[PDB]
């Protein structure tokens, strides 16, 4: 019932072996204490007892001068990436540019490349959806917006905020290592494993310089990603403001038209009150007149028109 | 009538003893002046006369190379935590990973763990309530929102702001110690209590390194908590914007429908004015006609329909 | 007609003497140039020619190793504070914890304590007013808010912004001194006045350490005050957002009810148009029928009900 | 056709001479290359070949150990300031406090004083206008705001933003010089012009100290100005929020009153439909009844009142 | 099928030659590895193996002590700039002020000048469009805004945000080089290509000083551009707020007028209900009266006027 790790091991030749190992046995083999392998912090890079420990969300890796270990990889869809790219990248002529360099350089480059590719894929998925939703929402010919698109935009905005947080954490973790030279020196595990051998093995090539160059490359890539995400957020905010203004303008137009119709209706009712009063069954001295009916009707209609025009002019003066 | 402290003392063996002591007697025993134990600042960590003084809101602790003291603990529901975890953690094989290290390491680790657990519990309580309230509020099928949920959201937002302030203060206090090596050296109270003994007692193990590792661990945990809180705040703001847009859209739809009905009513009244005028009790030359009544009624109805259709077309053209 | 200062002098024994002195005479006595005592900057702390010059808004003080001077104190309600606390604090067993330390320590502590008490009093006055105003304004059962409370809230917000600016300036002034050790060394005026005497007078006590401790204490107090003010501002903003949402929801509810009533009125007018048409004084072939009147009335009422129900169903479908 | 400068020269005696000089001749006389005198950057202070070059928007100055030059001064209303203050300030007992110091101190002090006075005048002009406009706009007894005041407020806000940018640039330029001691040493042009002479001429007075004091003074003044501008901006934002809330409340009140009147009108029309139906010219069996007319009228009126009261109660229950 | 570069080469004499070269051949000739010429990062300036590599969006350049290379220039409208300015600038008396300096100074100055001119042109294009659109939108005499101008403003705001991001990146890239002296020393490729020759060739002129001056110039220009862009953004936000307030005020005015007309209509209908009731065909005891008709009509009209005036007074009291 002892806790165990599902370990995938890649040697210097690219060979891959998957098995399970007890936690205590792994601690004894790697020469590390338990507190080293807690993996409590997301996106942490550390060097303990000449071994590199890396965590990136769901990816947990341990780098040694002899081999690389991936821990707790199941149910993450990582099998395709592992078994189709890592043997080629570590022990081949793939996209890695650190082949003459020791193994740890290739391992770190592969891990950083995988994470940066994941982030780039997330952003490339997010961008078109947000762009098309914003384009649909800011259509000026729509009286009211579609609420399903609003919900979709809210979900995409939450996803974008999470992605931006991930990018910021990735940048900070790299920059912290880059700032201090001691960490860069510690990262060269092969050099410090056998210092006597590498004192003469290194043919004038500076391992710290190579590590700094690689980390600077990946930091710049992450910075570009962060800039793109920030621009997307700003665009979302501007589109929201434009939507608000459009809705207000539509409301104003509808209100003005309704007001004009109300003025017309009020004038019509006011001048029909005369006919209503004449319609009651009471005695009067105007029944005998012949032209009185047409005269009253004409006065009613002409006065309705004149008062409506006067009211419209008053409204125009008020609204300037 | 002299002021006193309610002191809970844990020795190196985990034994717990609770009593009361006069302030002057405590000052004399600990070798500290009164100004040292004012506890004026919330979340302060200091080292005075080779003794550590810590305050975290309602928790006041003094760490010595021989024992630990908790001050003013009553009416805080801390008795359960104290008497059920501290004897086990300090003098056992619990979650602490600093058992071979001196006592102050275990004490600091226990206090930091308790505070970080409190913060994590607060956040884990807050998150589902805010999430479900936001999900209920952004329902697009609701014409108007529920105000009780609004009040609940306001209270939860205030609580979240307070929690974020607490996390920021906790991060700053730790980072200030971590920046300077002198404070880290001072924190090793056991080493400086008997420097001659620990000059040879330390079997190549660096106490400052262990202190730095522990503080870095807790700082990273606090940073993760702060990131989660910030993401929650951003989500709240986005949900508020979505709610505003939804309310505006509903208002626009209702206004448009009301306008259309107003146009219909105005047309009906305008064409009924003809019947009202014909209804007055005045003489006319059109009474003898037979088909005039049906002709007038048909003209009224057909014209009402035509003018309503024309007005609707005008509205559609205006709103595009 | 020469410009003069109203000077209040406190000696090392706490005795207080108030008088007036010409500016040139004061410059000659204190050994300072005119440009030193311009007091142009609010909240400035400086050391010139072994004399400390301090300004905090309306408070102007000069600290010397022998005595303290307060300048331009009239018409500021400071007489009570001066004559009731300063003689006790400077030459007594009051709240000051720097009695064995030289005079300048007591003077600086008293001035900083007075300013921090003023800021705390301002915040403690401001907080309940804003809290109760916000509680009154966010009442969900009010159709519209009270504008007098809005004006009160605006005034209180302006006051809070001014207080926050004052706290920020106070923090910055202290932190600038705390950052550099040269300023801390200069602040010990008694030590540098007679360096030969204090070379042996100091019995192993570090004046710079005491000054650093005092300044750190007051900086922490100011930081706590700033945190409280920022939390209050955030609460105000959240309450404003909640008020906006409540007003929008009330408007939507009223608009929906008005729309339903408009639909009912339109249906009633449409079906009463039939009676209006039948009411005109024109010949027809339906007068002889007996049950035609009740039949028309029943059709009118039943159709009004049916069309109103259909319109309400249409509105419900539109609003989902 | 060679480009020329309109040069105003002030000697150490305050004498002023205005003329024009070719650019190449000026370069040869001042011992500077062309690229030095491009004046491309607004608010730049530099030292080249032991000569100080300063630009502040429209003011271009060159300071030498022997004299000061102002370049391109025409059509700027600077003639009054130049010919009425500079001869007095440079060679008199005016507001300058650096008379015993060399000429460059007086020149720099005069230029900085002029610029800070310009900024203070701009702020003192801006503040009352914005304050009175905001006071007029936030009047709670106004149903709608005045749009001309809105335009005035917009113009004043743009001016305030420009002024704040100018203050920030002025602060940054001074702080950059203050941070590095090399620039402060370079600024003492008189000392470096004849180092052998000033090696013994300086009677224990530190020129760098005086320069630091002067620059710190002007930096503090600029900081105070920036704080005032920021407070004004915050006040403007708060006033805008209050205006929004007031407008929303007025709209809600008007909408509620309109709704109540609509309910009354609908009830009246509904109960008048009965009279309209009775008014048609159709046969019925209720004509012979005497009290039927008064009975119908009384039922109509009483029912109108009762249904209006019921509807108002329903509205009150809905709005709570 | 090997990948190739379209290379434009400028020698020290300004002669230009365009051709194509395989990537491997270019790597071998320039003495650089493949990873050096990936050009993955936008706006990157680096020095590798005594060769400068620069990328600015679509511009890719390699600077050597002997010649300059532009890579992948087709389909970018850069042919005009290249063939009409670069031969003159590099080998002539043009705007460059670094003619006596080595070739790399002229090359870097030309590239930086081109980029800063591009940014200035973009801003000068953007500013008038945004200014005129904002002026048109904030017209207080317009009841509703024009939505096409809103779309134009949204597009221009997106363009401005992109431009501001570009300016920020350009500033950061320059400042990073300016901060460290090692990079400035590395930038002097001619000095390090033949250190023995330039140890005596340099006649007391400091190449690092010249590089620092040039980079500081361009950094200041970029800072001015960034300030202008930020001011434009602030102006846009203020204009949006003013537009919101104007729309709200117009809505309030229209609503008030509609409410007054509704009150009048309700009064008219209420007092016409009397005539409607009198109009029904039912027996009554008031037919014989003569003056009853005129009396009822006069009471109806006078009461309508009085109740309308009372209602208007009530509305005025409610709105204060
Ligand atoms: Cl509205």
């Amino acid at each position: 019932v002892a806790p165990v790790f599902t370990v995938t091991k890649f040697d210097k030749q690219g060979n891959v072996t998957s098995f399970e190992r007890k936690k205590t046995e792994l601690y004894q083999e790697l020469g590390l204490q338990a507190r080293d392998l807690r993996f409590q912090h997301v996106m942490s890079i550390t060097v303990r007892n000449n071994r590199i420990i890396m965590r990136m969300e769901y990816l947990k890796a341990v780098i040694t001068p002899e081999c690389l270990l991936i821990l707790d990889y199941r149910n993450l869809n990582l099998e395709q990436w592992l078994f189709r790219e890592l043997p080629s990248q570590l022990s081949g002529e793939g996209q890695l540019v650190t082949y003459p360099l020791p193994f740890e350089f290739r391992a770190i480059e592969a891990l950083l490349q995988y994470w940066i590719n994941t982030l780039q894929g997330k952003l490339s998925i997010l961008q078109p959806l947000i762009l098309e939703t914003l384009d649909a929402l800011v259509d000026p010919k729509h009286s009211s917006v579609d609420r399903s698109k609003l919900h979709i935009l809210l979900q995409n905005g939450k996803s974008l905020s999470e992605l931006e947080t991930d990018i910021k954490i990735f940048k900070e973790s790299i920059l912290e290592i880059l700032d201090e030279e001691e960490l860069l020196e510690e990262l060269c595990v092969s050099k410090w494993s056998d210092p006597q051998v590498f004192e003469k093995s290194s043919a004038g090539i500076d391992h710290a310089e190579e590590m700094e160059l690689l980390l600077e490359n990946y930091y710049r890539l992450a910075d570009d990603l962060s800039n793109a995400a920030r621009e997307l957020r700003v665009l979302i905010d501007d589109s929201q403001s434009i939507i608000f203004i459009n809705l207000d303008s539509h409301r104003n137009v509808m209100m003005r038209l309704n007001l004009q119709l109300t003025m017309g209706t009020f004038s019509l009712s006011l001048f029909g009150l005369m006919g209503v009063a004449f319609g009651m069954n009471l005695e009067s001295s105007l029944e005998e007149d012949h032209r009185i009916f047409w005269l009253i009707t004409g006065i009613m209609f002409m006065g309705s028109g004149l008062i409506w025009r006067r009211l419209l002019s008053f409204l125009g003066r008020q609204l300037e």
